[PDB]
């Protein structure tokens, strides 16, 4: 008597990255035994429980909201954060950081915009947040932005950060940042992160994670623009609504080609919200534009996949 | 033998505007008899046929892709457009303009970003497109951007526009632009638009359109930041996948409050993809955060709604 489980029939290129507000481009698999894979956005169980800092909006990912204060002698501003819905932020909520907070170390550039309530005057400036920096303390309710102005922003007026892309210091090794698999210190460098969505890894020999991959825009230097999420944002929204019970640890999915009527490959969708495939090595999957995932049956962690 | 029709159970504040990449904030109704309501984004039939310039990605709305050429003596660049998927753009496709093109007259500000293929060097600059301007000819394959640079962008390298918000000329009447209900001239001022999604209006006495409303960020001046769409982007994605046949002209929806178990109001979801309610005058709806739409039955255009 369990509600039947399903995944969306949207194709990969019809879906959105859950870790940055950009479209998916491709599927990628590679080894990740050497390091911890623990993203906090795009985390959701198959029965619809949001984890980490995951929230439902594709466009709220890596945004910030609040009001700002200027740092004299600079073009830097401190943002005192509001909640996702512009109310008072509560640091004691059982989350790692405000929902939608970036979950990787990098220099994220976008625009800081503001409206003055009284007359509806507005202003917007290019701005960058360094999520690896000492003032990056979103869990404690504040982050710092570098901007292109020393005086234009007003205090105590609603201010929004909209992300666009990432930058790198071109005097250093190319593509050495961002580091998408390094979590920020949400409460600052001397404080451990809390309430995290768990790290994920394949346990089965010869299996690797299957990533939903995008390329982040670059705004300066030579950044590493690869960005891999565990679930498309549309899958997060789907499971959240459906809330179908997980009848076992693992949902077997087949990736189907409607142009031939044949299955390209099969994969495991684990109930805690990630996908694995039977393959060894780094590989950009080549898929038909009309290809889609289809849930076929509940299996478990001991199931042997056909090689990808 | 028709597949059962449904709408998503996401709440309003859990969904995304289909005309700009920002969250929904509220429901709004007002009279629109005096003017033509003909948006081209967020247009989809209840049985899943995309119309106008509508595409499936919430983050692709009001983006542009292509390569750029500098205009000497200025900080202006012409973008020769690529398709939504970075291929050659075909001006003869039966659409008004490239998918995701802005469907209103306004000055849209964001970032123009670029990557050089050979070495992975990147650059990003603040940029504005005036969709009412003479060089705004997206259907013909080109638009113009004003930027903060006269020399940094390279030719013949992939270039992306990411929208953030809107601006207004502060020397003129406040909130006189953008004009969200004025379509751009997609082929320029002397050429009529083609392949448009149709204009919509209530036909029933005492009914008005029900709008899904957001506030666009403002980046300069005193802009009109109201933005009303006919369908949430998540509804577009839902109908596209479900493709449930419309058994009549009108789906009756009830907006339900789970905190009391009572219906707040009922409304008509027309098969061509828009909502009406029984109300006269401008009104910001006040709704419970957990409120949701529920499809109850197929009726038709002659059905009399309970007053909102
Ligand atoms: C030394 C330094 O950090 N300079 C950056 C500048 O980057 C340098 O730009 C050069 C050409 O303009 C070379 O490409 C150098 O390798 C590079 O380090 C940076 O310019 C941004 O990124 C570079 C790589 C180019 O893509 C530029 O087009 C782009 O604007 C600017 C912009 O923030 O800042 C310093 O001047
Ligand atoms: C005359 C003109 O168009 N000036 C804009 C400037 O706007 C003026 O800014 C004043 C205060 O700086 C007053 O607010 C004027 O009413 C306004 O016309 C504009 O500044 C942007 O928008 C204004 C309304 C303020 O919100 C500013 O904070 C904001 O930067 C700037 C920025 O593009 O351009 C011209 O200088």
């Amino acid at each position: 008597g369990s509600k039947p489980f399903t995944v969306p029939i949207l194709t990969v290129e019809e879906m959105t990255n859950s870790r940055f507000p950009i479209p998916l481009e491709k599927l990628f698999t590679g080894p990740s035994g050497a390091f911890v894979v623990q993203p906090q956005n795009g985390r959701c169980t198959t029965d619809g429980v949001l984890l980490g800092t995951t929230q439902l909006s594709p466009v709220n990912i890596c945004t910030f909201r609040g009001d700002v204060t200027h740092i004299a002698g600079s073009r830097n501003y401190t943002m005192n954060l509001a909640s996702l819905n512009w109310n008072n932020y509560d640091p004691t909520e059982e989350i790692p950081a405000p929902l939608g907070t970036p979950d990787f170390v990098g220099k994220i550039q976008g625009l800081l915009t503001q409206t003055t309530k009284g007359d509806g005057s507005t202003r917007g400036h290019k701005a960058t947040v360094y999520t690896g920096s000492a003032p990056f303390t979103p869990k404690l309710g504040s982050v710092q932005f570098s901007t292109d102005t020393e005086n234009d922003f007003e205090t105590h007026q609603n201010t929004k950060f909209t992300p666009v892309g990432v930058i790198q210091d071109g005097s250093t090794t190319h593509r050495n940042e961002p580091q998408q698999w390094v979590l920020p210190s949400y409460s600052g460098r001397n404080v451990h992160n809390v309430h995290l969505a768990p790290a994920v890894a394949p346990t089965f020999p010869g299996e690797q994670l299957l990533f939903f991959r995008s390329t982040m825009p670059g705004c300066s230097g030579y950044p590493n623009m690869d960005l891999d999420c565990l679930l498309p944002q549309e899958w997060v929204q789907h499971f959240y609504q459906e809330a179908a019970p997980a009848q076992s640890d693992v949902a077997l999915l087949r990736f189907v080609n409607p142009d031939t009527g044949r299955v390209l490959f099969e994969c495991k969708l684990h109930k805690s919200g990630y996908v694995t495939v039977a393959h060894t090595g780094q590989h950009d999957l080549v898929i038909p534009p009309n290809g889609y995932f289809r849930f076929d049956s509940w299996v478990n962690q001991f199931y042997t996949l056909a090689p990808m």
